[PDB]
C-alpha cells in the first residue's frame, strides 16, 4: 500500500552544491515538491515542483555546516479525485 516516499539518502557534497536522492513508484505520479529551508526562521530558501520525472535534484545556494529541514510532498492522482498522500519530513544536518 503505501509506498511513494523511500530511499531518501545523500550521495555527496560539493562546493556549495548538495546532491539529494528518493524514489518514483510506477504509479503515474501528479507532481512531486520539494522544499527546504536552513533552520532560522528569518526567511523560507526555496521549493519547486517537478513531474515526477527526475529521481535525482542537484540544490545549491545553501550555507555548508548547518542544519538543514527537508520536506518532500508526494501528490499522486488517477484523474481528479481527492487522491491525498503521505507527506514526510525529516531533519538531517548537511
Amino acid at each position: 500500500v503505501s509506498d511513494v516516499p523511500r530511499d531518501l539518502e545523500v550521495v555527496a557534497a560539493t562546493p556549495t552544491s548538495l546532491l539529494i536522492s528518493w524514489d518514483a513508484p510506477a504509479v503515474t505520479v501528479r507532481y512531486y515538491r520539494i522544499t527546504y529551508g536552513e533552520t532560522g526562521g528569518n526567511s523560507p530558501v526555496q521549493e519547486f515542483t517537478v513531474p515526477g520525472s527526475k529521481s535525482t535534484a542537484t540544490i545549491s545556494g545553501l550555507k555548508p555546516g548547518v542544519d538543514y529541514t527537508i520536506t518532500v510532498y508526494a501528490v499522486t492522482g488517477r484523474g481528479d479525485s481527492p487522491a491525498s498522500s503521505k507527506p514526510i519530513s525529516i531533519n538531517y544536518r548537511t
